[PDB]
């Protein structure tokens, strides 16, 4: 997270570190106690038993409880950057209480409208290509970025009605390497989205891709 401050205790019940090989990877969100939800990029076609799952901390190296995966299913329709939204079933089961519990999603057929607050949260770097990244959570927020605006970025083929994007246009506040996979949620803390794809972290004028929760309902629904 670029731009961004410490999250407080509970701020994200659902969020998990998803570590690989023992080192910072990607973030995701615990749906169930045996599911979690990633972009399909952190996962797909990669060793599974590379993974491992922590819940209920700000840390991704100690606190709450850790799982490894039994099994990796991405969208059926992943290709490129679009449909990128996996689901991980968890060896260990995860209950909920104190600072563990599961996400609300966005409705199905909802799209976040321009303008409204978002607030993303990740282990990821602080700046486009640090190689440091923080110990605990961090957290910012920006609005949504109209797709229209978005296609004016990225071009009209690269963002679909799979992604919806956000950021400002000064730069600054922005997910980066690291952060993929974790939630974005709206001002109401229901889950919007995962981080996706960008050129760059927090470029003026290049705003965050997100995997759009609202879009990728029926996936979700059937798999979690």
């Amino acid at each position: 997270i670029v731009g961004g401050t410490s999250a407080s205790a509970g701020d994200f019940p659902f969020i998990v570190s998803i570590s690989r090989n023992g080192g910072p990877w990607c973030g995701g969100s615990l749906l169930n106690a045996n599911t979690v939800l990633t972009a399909a990029h952190c996962v797909s076609g990669y060793a599974q038993s590379g993974f491992q799952i922590r819940a209920g901390s700000l840390s991704r190296t100690s606190g709450g409880i850790t799982s490894s995966l039994s099994s990796v299913r991405v969208h059926p329709s992943y290709s490129g950057n679009n449909n990128d939204l996996a689901i991980l079933k968890l060896s260990t089961s995860i209950p909920s209480g104190g600072n563990i519990g599961y996400a609300r999603l966005a409705a199905s057929g909802s799209d976040p409208v321009a303008g409204s607050s978002a607030t993303v949260a990740g282990w990821g770097a602080t700046s486009e290509g640090g190689s440091s990244t923080p110990v605990n959570l961090l957290k910012v927020t920006v609005p949504i970025v109209s797709r229209a605006t978005c296609r004016a970025q990225y071009g009209t083929s690269a963002i679909t009605n799979q992604m919806f994007c956000a950021g400002v246009s000064s730069g600054g506040k922005d997910s980066c390497q690291g952060d993929s996979g974790g939630p974005i949620v709206d001002s109401s803390n229901t889950l919007i989205g995962a981080v996706s794809w960008g050129n760059g972290c927090a470029r003026p004028n290049y705003s965050g891709v997100y995997a759009s929760v609202g879009a990728l309902r029926s996936f979700i629904d059937t798999y979690a």
